[PDB]
C-alpha cells in the first residue's frame, strides 16, 4: 500500500480525497493548516506529499521547501487553484515533481500519485547521534531528552554537523549549506554562529574545532 500526506485547508475536498483514495490501498493523513502539516511530518513518513498552496499557516510553497530541504526524497504533487504557467512554473522551482490543478478528476489523481511513487528510490540524512535529536519539521532539538532552544540559523548548523556523522565539515560548506545560494556571508558569520550554537547546547562540549579545517559532532 501507499500512505500519503494530503494538506488541503478546503475539508470537505480533503476528506473526499482520503476517503476516495481508502479502498484503493491508499492511507491518507489531513492537514488543514500548515501547523498541522508540519506536525504531521515531524512524526509520520509518508510516500507522497500531495500539497495545496493557499493555506492557514505556513503555507504549502513553505511546506514543500521544508520537505525538499529535508533531504527525504519524499515526492511532491501540488494540487492547487493556482492554474496560471507562473504559478506552475513557482510551484516546480520550490521542488514540486507534479502540479495538477483544480477542478482535477480523482482517477488522475490517483494515476500521478502511483506514477510518482514507482520512480522514488534511499539514505535519508541522519538526524540523531551523540545524544542529540532533530527535528527539521519544528526545527526542534533535543540534548539526552532536553529541550534545547535554537535560532533557526543555529538549527541549520548543527543539522550539517550531525547528517556529517561525525565527520569534519569545513566553514566554506557551513556557508553554502545553511546560507542561501545567492548570499556569499563570510566565513566569520560560520564561526559566530557555531560559538552561539555551543553555548545554547551546554556542556559537556559536543562540538569540536579540526583546527584549519571546520568542525565536526565530537564522536
Ligand atoms: F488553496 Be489551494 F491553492 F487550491
Ligand atoms: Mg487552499
Amino acid at each position: 500500500g501507499m500512505r500519503v500526506l494530503i494538506v488541503e485547508d478546503e475539508p470537505y475536498l480533503a476528506e473526499a480525497i482520503r476517503d476516495g483514495l481508502r479502498l484503493e490501498a491508499i492511507a491518507a493523513d489531513i492537514a488543514g493548516d500548515g501547523d498541522t502539516a508540519l506536525e504531521l511530518l515531524s512524526v509520520n513518513a509518508y510516500d507522497i506529499a500531495v500539497l495545496d498552496r493557499d493555506i492557514p499557516g505556513p503555507s504549502g510553497d513553505e511546506i514543500a521547501e521544508r520537505i525538499v530541504a529535508s533531504g527525504s526524497g519524499m515526492p511532491i504533487l501540488m494540487l492547487t487553484a493556482a492554474d496560471r504557467l507562473d504559478d506552475k512554473a513557482s510551484g516546480f522551482g520550490l521542488g514540486a515533481d507534479d502540479y495538477l490543478t483544480k477542478p482535477f478528476e480523482l482517477q488522475e489523481l490517483a494515476l500521478r500519485l502511483r506514477a510518482l511513487d514507482r520512480r522514488r528510490a534511499s539514505r535519508p540524512p541522519v538526524r540523531e547521534i551523540a545524544g542529540l535529536r532533530l527535528d527539521p519539521f519544528r526545527r526542534e532539538v533535543y540534548r539526552g531528552g532536553r529541550y534545547v532552544a535554537l535560532t533557526r540559523k543555529q538549527f541549520a548548523v548543527l543539522e550539517v554537523l550531525v547528517a556529517a556523522e561525525g565527520g569534519v565539515v569545513s566553514a566554506e560548506e557551513l556557508l553554502e549549506r545553511a546560507w542561501d545560494e545567492n548570499a556569499d556571508p563570510f566565513t566569520n558569520a560560520v564561526r559566530i554562529t557555531v560559538s552561539a550554537l555551543r553555548k545554547r547546547l551546554g556542556e559537556p562540549g559536543i562540538i569540536a574545532t579540526v583546527p584549519g579545517v571546520g568542525y565536526r559532532i565530537d564522536t
